[PDB]
């Protein structure tokens, strides 16, 4: 018993661990874009748009780092 | 070339945003996995009743747990 609930747990702990890492990716993509405005295909893309669409742009990926950073924080 | 410089650059945002959908599923059916075996995955299963009963519980009670964040992780994006 006491050796199988680390062992559950350890499986578990994986599945959560995994998640926690793409979340980690996402949010540095997220970050890399980000500063591409304010990451290098992504950069040369955004000169090509118009200003207005660069405020967009960032306040998008703005908004979806609040969100990413609240999908983190879901995970108690 | 702007509003089509838009439109690159929007699906580049899209693809980032949708890999981590998938990869928020991928965790999500991966835990939905290991709870129907306590509600199948043998190797879980088998670990789990292996557990005192008590422990049994705590461990279903904990994927019940993560299967609620995860759903909270999940309408977190917008």
């Amino acid at each position: 018993s006491e050796e199988s609930l680390k062992h559950a747990t350890r499986i578990i702990d994986e599945v959560v661990s995994k998640f926690l890492d793409d979340l980690g990716n996402a949010k540095s993509h997220l970050m890399s874009l980000y500063s591409a405005c304010s990451d290098q295909k992504f950069q040369s893309i955004v000169i090509g748009c118009a200003l207005e669409d660069q405020k967009k742009i960032k306040r998008r990926l703005e908004t979806l780092l609040r969100n990413i950073d609240n999908s983190d924080k879901a995970i108690k």
